[PDB]
């Protein structure tokens, strides 16, 4: 292959932070970079190249069955390993992320058309609310 | 109901940062997330769950009426309270944000196809230009 | 003109970091904001304004012809001047970036299905893979 015409969506990206530490790129910018995924747009006429690099934030997938213990690696937040276990309490999904931080977990439940999430760690409680699309 | 299937768009997020500090998440990451809105995709079959979760940069709304003060809380920037007043000067919105920073305000005007915005704080001026599409 | 209705997409943004320095914005937030492009949707009629400001990550453009030296201001990364050259080698675009960092450059090619990118600085490599859409 010698022609690249099209829009290319990135699927893998290794040692990005290593490359940037080799460029002495500062730590805040690096924490930005490692959460991004790229899609480059490339048009070629002969040896002539037009390319544009585009970003958007990385997506994060947590899969589980209720009642089955599983290892979660908490990328997207604190990058810790935890034994996550999800259970029903009424119609409220309750997960406990057993591990290094005490009293760490989250509850989730639907009321009317809205989703309700409580994320807990120690003393602290974050309360989020969602609308269905 | 124990059916969580669908796409759920966040609309409220209290104490995200308390939750993140309690996980000992570094300052820069705490500043990245905090500007984000979150839409969670959930595919549930009985007790089997897949969640995909996506993040976008949070929107920032300012609505005002000219010649009447209003309360700007400068999220997306410095997180300060200011009392803003937008007056006319010919066809130029001129706004002063009384508050802590002396000589803080902005100016906004249309010149043909383009919108011009000069943001001022003390000795520093930032000039932005927007094409109408 | 006194009418501002429309969606306006940013095109230029000078002294943004200076304005943010005057406002005492913490370093990480500055390093985030300076990487953004903004679109303002404005709704008017009268003196009653409704503005929604939205942000996305700024694109980063690199245009060249295979063989012609060109200066790069590595804006998306370490903010450095390099003199870049891109050559064919077989079916593989081979760019070198002469400048302050030894062994800086990248290699880019397609393997039927997918696009392959390899950035090198010093002895460090970053390896990326894109699927065509
Ligand atoms: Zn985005
Ligand atoms: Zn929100
Ligand atoms: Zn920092
Ligand atoms: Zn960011
Ligand atoms: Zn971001
Ligand atoms: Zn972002």
């Amino acid at each position: 292959t010698r022609d690249f015409n099209g829009t290319w969506e990135m699927e893998s990206n290794e040692n990005f932070e290593g490359y940037m530490k080799a460029l002495d790129i500062d730590f805040a910018t690096r924490k930005i970079a490692v959460r991004l995924t790229f899609t480059d747009v490339i048009d070629q006429d002969g040896d002539n190249f037009k390319t544009k690099a585009t970003s958007t934030h990385l997506n994060y997938d947590v899969d589980f069955t209720v009642g089955v213990e599983f290892d979660e690696y908490t990328k997207s937040l604190d990058n810790r390993h935890v034994k996550a276990l999800v259970t029903w309490e009424g119609d409220v999904l309750v997960c406990v992320q057993k591990g290094e931080k005490e009293n760490r977990g989250w509850k989730k439940w639907i009321e009317g058309d809205k989703l309700y999430l409580e994320l807990t760690c120690g003393d602290q409680v974050c309360r989020q609310v969602f609308k269905k699309k």
